[PDB]
C-alpha cells in the first residue's frame, strides 16, 4: 500500500514515463525510530530509471503519482519493501517504511 501525502508546489502535469531517468532527493525514516538513509548527505541525487525493479516497489509506485517540483511523503507497507526478509542489520523484518521524497527530475 502506498499513501501519498503531498507538499503542494510544482506543476501537476509532468509525470514520469517509461524509459525516463529521474532525480530524487530521497530521505528515509523508520516509524517510531530514527533515520536510516538520506541523499542530502552525499549530495549525489540518485539518478535512476523507471520500470527495471532496481528500487523497491513501494518507492517505485510513489514516483509515478508525483510531478516535477512536488514533494511527497510515502508510507510503504512491509509487504512491498522488506517485511518478510528484512535488510541485514539496517532494516528489521516486519517494519513500516516512511520516505520524504522530492522529485526534481530530468527527461
Amino acid at each position: 500500500g502506498v499513501e501519498i501525502e503531498t507538499i503542494s508546489p510544482g506543476d501537476g502535469r509532468t509525470f514520469p514515463k517509461k524509459g525516463q531517468t529521474c532525480v530524487v532527493h530521497y530521505t528515509g525514516m523508520l516509524q517510531n525510530g530514527k533515520k536510516f538513509d538520506s541523499s542530502r548527505d552525499r549530495n549525489k541525487p540518485f539518478k535512476f530509471r523507471i520500470g527495471k525493479q532496481e528500487v523497491i516497489k513501494g518507492f517505485e509506485e510513489g514516483a509515478a503519482q508525483m510531478s516535477l517540483g512536488q514533494r511527497a511523503k510515502l508510507t510503504c507497507t512491509p509487504d512491498v519493501a522488506y517485511g518478510a526478509t528484512g535488510h541485514p542489520g539496517v532494516i528489521p523484518p516486519n517494519a513500516t517504511l516512511i520516505f520524504d521524497v522530492e522529485l526534481l527530475n530530468l527527461e
